């Protein structure tokens, strides 16, 4: 279940059956298939031939995943311009914006709870376990690349963008372990490190990692052994998962099966889930 497919296996949706509504972001439109709501990621008609294969390849990989914590590919419109990849619409939006906007505030407190954060972490960890089990390295696990099905209770978090893994088939230094940015070595353990950073992102409620450091400051900091402090109010058991994710040797980092169990232990400890979030 690697790249045992080609363009011909993609579901071509006739262009006249696709409607573009409103723009959602960049780096994509809300759309309609005739009925059915979709997201449409577009390839600018103004682009190089390298861009075109990059677009095509991303569609192929996303079409081949089958996992509940990975955004679904509905289909494609590659034979008309601009080319489209049609993807599952995620009304909860990107994980970064969700955390920043649902931060408990005086007017709306207890908006989010620790357990809700644990569930997002589990969801994304579950998707990463599937990628690792299928020998796929994401290379860019980060809150900005995760999506939520809806805002309220019952939200599901899914990995929803694969641009960086597609590129090596600028660099997000603040999410990369030493062996990645020093050697260009990528393994399933480099995603583990990134998951630790994402974990820090979740429990900080959408803070930028290493908040006062530049990329080079981080690179020197991480190489010399420096690690982030716990997010405000972060339970110890959760921070320990982050710190085990940031072990210097990849071989000393947990795989995603182990991370999931550890998040679940966190999920069934009252001192963890009864910890109040900062407002
Ligand atoms: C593939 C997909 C995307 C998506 N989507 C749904 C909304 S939204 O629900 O309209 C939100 C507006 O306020 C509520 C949304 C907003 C921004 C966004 N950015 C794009 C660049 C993106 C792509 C991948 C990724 F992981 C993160 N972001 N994508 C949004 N659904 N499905």
């Amino acid at each position: 279940a690697g790249k045992t497919s080609s363009i011909s296996d993609l579901k071509e949706v006739p262009r006249k059956n696709i409607t573009l509504i409103r723009g959602l972001g960049h780096g994509v439109y809300e759309g309609q298939v005739s009925p059915l709501q979709v997201a449409v990621k577009t390839l600018p008609e103004v682009c190089s031939e390298q861009d075109e294969l990059d677009f095509l390849m991303e569609a192929l990989i996303i079409s081949k995943f089958n996992h509940q914590n990975i955004v679904r590919c509905i289909g494609v419109s590659l034979q008309s311009l601009p080319r489209f990849i049609l993807l599952e619409l995620m009304a909860g939006g990107d994980l970064k914006s969700f955390l920043r906007e649902t931060r408990p505030r005086p007017s709306q407190p207890s908006s989010l709870a620790m357990l809700d954060l644990l569930h997002v972490a589990r969801d994304i960890a579950c998707g990463c376990q599937y990628l690792e089990e299928n020998h796929f390295i994401h290379r860019d696990i980060a809150a900005r690349n995760c999506l939520l099905t809806c805002p309220g209770p019952g939200r599901v978090a899914k990995i929803g963008d694969f641009g960086m893994a597609r590129d090596i088939y600028m660099l997000p230094v603040k999410w990369m372990p030493p062996e990645a940015f020093m050697e260009g070595i990528f393994t399933s353990k480099t995603d583990t490190w990134s998951f630790g950073v994402l974990l820090w992102e979740i429990f900080s409620l959408g803070y930028m990692p290493y908040p006062s450091k530049s990329n080079q400051e981080v690179l020197e900091f991480v190489t010399s052994g420096g690690r982030m402090d716990p997010p405000k109010n972060c339970p110890g058991p959760v921070y320990r998962i982050m710190t085990q994710c940031w072990q210097h040797q990849p071989e000393d980092r947990p795989n995603f099966a182990i991370i999931l169990e550890r998040i679940e232990y966190c999920t069934q400890d009252p001192d963890v889930i009864n910890t109040a979030l900062p407002i």
